[PDB]
């Protein structure tokens, strides 16, 4: 069937649109080419659906079912929970849309009367009617990149709040707790950034001769199909559940995940989906379970060898043992056959490569520093223009999520995290005197409340003292990070070593955890280094559900 079917009414936006970065002192002082840095919006939404819509070819075969009763037989060993109202109420952000029916994010925390008795008639809703198609709205993202030598807005589809909080209750546990039962060590988001490099690492040089790809599946939400949403379902109804529990996964099934009428913000039919909608609670999981099965299915018919995947919702990538250059790229070509006739066509043709450090996965990549005792260390890097453009934004523009943050927190070892992302916002947070003040941030998709303060402790424990002392950096790394800041304008580094040394003087001056910032974060700065034990607070935070499962358009908030 076709992933959509469109009316002709537009995609239309709920308030002004931003789309050009603001000419402010204080993100012109991070990044001054200004003009090519954008945002995305509505206006390019038509060209979005034009990708995005078609119809969509699904041939199964004996290895796909094969590897889906595999999956079956692990999912039957789990046993979910419902959720009670008031703990699916406690994980919507505090910020997350308003509900049509009178009520807002804001009630729904406090367990408002209005809130809580909607929520209640939605999921006795659900329990007796099985097919109503659920109304969704779609909107145009508004995500910021740098120009290239632009991206079309991704489209985002969501129900209302009350059948988000019903969500939760019938499925919360089962998207946090069935993809690892299920997909073992190739589930990702059970790794930290750390963890993610040191199972990459050890499946590389397990291998007696090491292949590894990238996979990128086309637009992959419009390639899921009805079937693969059908067969997700089946391995939902393997686990032990509550009998309501049970009647509301069917009901969302069929009114919900298969598809639904699309809505704009002014409310006018703008179609129908048939594909999966990113802003349910089932989407990273379901994208997740839906890749493993295609590619493990994949990778038996095109006769890889000793392939061990790592998978993000969408995001794929395989380690194999090479089987010489001509047959791994005979291979790889069988690999993309299969999962073309599977509905996973790919975007980006995929290349084997023979260095673990090329391939790209999750928009990152393992790179090597050393230590201060000059042992070589792994860790995890991307390619900074993006998050630089986005902190220049979030600079300029008060935002409610904090990507800077969240990029501080995942690539803290980094060369261009430690010399400008923390130096730059820590010099605003100190002249702005506000580094008590607790931000919001998202991790694997999940919204967190983090302050600035407790990043000495939190990258200790999860990226240990090392990140406060890598050096000699690979020369690609610093390569590419320096391409970068003479694309974007950004001052060269050694403006951020002088601005850096500063900051450091100023954070020790205060004393208390702001000094503690100043001697882990930026002893890097300084030539006369100073000792960096382990931190007493940092082996006593409670980093265990950082990295448990992906909840991307899940509308999750963990506090
Ligand atoms: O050690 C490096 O690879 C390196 C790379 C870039 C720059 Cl500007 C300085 C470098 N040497 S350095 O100042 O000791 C340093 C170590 C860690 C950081 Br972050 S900066």
């Amino acid at each position: 069937s076709m992933s959509y079917t469109w009316t002709g009414a537009l995609i239309t936006p709920c308030a002004a649109e931003e789309s050009k970065l603001p000419i402010n002192p204080l993100s012109n002082s991070l990044l001054r080419h200004h003009n090519m840095v954008y945002a995305t919006t509505s206006r390019s939404a038509s060209l979005r659906q034009k990708k995005v819509t078609f119809d969509r070819l699904q041939v199964l075969d004996d290895h796909y079912r094969d590897v889906l009763k595999e999956m079956k037989a692990k999912a039957s060993t789990v046993k979910a929970k419902l959720l009670s109202i008031e703990e699916a109420c406690k994980l919507t952000p505090p910020h997350s849309a308003k509900s049509k029916f009178g009520y807002g994010a804001k009630d729904v925390r406090n367990l408002s009367s209005r809130a809580v008795n909607h929520i209640r008639s939605v999921w006795e809703d659900l329990l007796e009617d099985t097919e109503t198609p659920i109304d969704t709205t779609i909107m145009a993202k508004s995500e910021v990149f740098c120009v290239q030598p632009r991206k079309p807005a991704r489209l985002i589809v969501f129900p209302d709040l009350g059948v988000r909080v019903c969500e939760k209750m019938a499925l919360y546990d089962v998207v946090s707790t069935l993809p690892q039962a299920v997909m073992g060590s190739s589930y990702g988001f059970q790794y930290s950034p750390k963890q993610r490099v040191e199972f990459l690492v050890n499946t590389w040089k397990s291998k007696k001769c090491p292949m590894g790809f990238s996979y990128d599946t086309r637009c992959f939400d419009s390639t899921v199909t009805e079937s693969d949403i059908r067969v997700e379902e089946s391995i939902y109804q393997c686990c032990d559940l509550a009998p309501e529990a049970r009647q509301a996964i069917r009901s969302l099934t069929e009114r919900l995940y298969i598809g639904g009428p699309l809505t704009n913000s002014k409310g006018q039919n703008c179609g129908y989906r048939r594909c999966r909608a990113s802003g349910v609670l089932t989407t990273s999981c379901g994208n997740t379970l839906t890749c493993y099965l295609k590619a493990t299915a994949a990778c038996r018919a095109a006769k890889l060898q000793d392939c061990t995947m790592l998978v993000n919702g969408d995001d794929l990538v395989v380690i194999c043992e090479s089987a010489g250059t001509q047959e791994d790229a005979a291979a790889l070509r069988a690999f993309t056959e299969a999962m073309t006739r599977y509905s996973a066509p790919p975007g980006d043709p995929p290349q084997p490569e023979y260095d673990l450090e090329l391939i790209t996965s999750c928009s990152s990549n393992v790179s090597v520093a050393h230590d201060a005792s000059g042992k070589r260390v792994y860790y995890l890097t991307r390619d900074p223009t993006t998050p630089l453009a986005r902190a220049a934004w979030e600079t300029a523009r008060h935002t409610p999520i904090n990507s800077w943050l969240g990029n501080i927190i995942m690539y803290a070892p980094t060369l261009w995290a430690r010399m400008i992302l923390m130096t730059h916002f820590f010099s605003i947070l100190l002249a702005q005197e506000q580094l008590e003040k607790a931000l919001d941030c998202q991790i694997y998709g999940a919204c967190y409340s983090i302050e600035p303060l407790d990043l000495p402790q939190i990258i200790e424990r999860l990226h240990g003292l090392s990140a406060f002392t890598l050096h000699s950096y690979s020369p690609g790394e610093i390569n590419r990070v320096a391409s970068c800041l003479r694309k974007l304008g950004v001052p060269p580094l050694r403006t951020w070593r002088h601005r850096a040394r500063s900051v450091r003087a100023k954070l020790l001056s205060q004393g208390g955890r702001a000094a503690t910032c100043g001697r882990y974060l930026f002893n890097w700065a300084v030539r006369t280094k100073l000792k960096l034990t382990p931190i007493p607070a940092a082996s006593q935070l409670d980093l265990s559900g950082w990295f448990v499962a992906g909840y991307s358009g899940g509308d999750i908030y963990h506090s």
